[PDB]
């Protein structure tokens, strides 16, 4: 599924994730813009050999199982498969436990280097939410 800008922005606040860990709902449409242009389906292989799934491109190293990334881990306790559904209850529950780990949204590197400090609320203005 290709979600729209504000239909994704309503799905994320329905699921929690408007100010989850501080983060404005604005910071997470932009960082799902630039990791997937809002494609569910997305993935894209990594050079260490994981793949990155789903609108929030999440990556199979640490916290999706795929089956084939040796020697990773499986945080979420989901197949990577679930985040690539039209549906983003697993892609939102799994970031919720990304950005807990420390690090907040720097964890993905696209959110540090296109969205970090920018006008993120431009990702929701114009939308009924
Ligand atoms: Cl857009
Ligand atoms: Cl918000
Ligand atoms: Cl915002
Ligand atoms: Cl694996
Ligand atoms: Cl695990
Ligand atoms: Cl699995
Ligand atoms: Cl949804
Ligand atoms: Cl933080
Ligand atoms: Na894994």
């Amino acid at each position: 599924k290709v979600f729209g800008r504000c239909e994704l922005a309503a799905a994320m606040k329905r699921h929690g994730l408007d100010n989850y860990r501080g983060y404005s709902l604005g910071n997470w449409v932009c960082a799902a813009k630039f990791e997937s242009n809002f494609n569910t389906q997305a993935t894209n292989r990594n050079t260490d050999g994981s793949t990155d799934y789903g609108i929030l491109q999440i990556n199979s190293r640490w916290w999706c199982n795929d089956g084939r990334t040796p020697g990773s881990r499986n945080l979420c306790n989901i197949p990577c498969s679930a985040l690539l559904s039209s549906d983003i209850t697993a892609s939102v529950n799994c970031a919720k436990k990304i950005v807990s780990d420390g690090n907040g949204m720097n964890a993905w590197v696209a959110w540090r280097n296109r969205c970090k400090g920018t006008d993120v609320q431009a990702w929701i203005r114009g939308c009924r939410l």
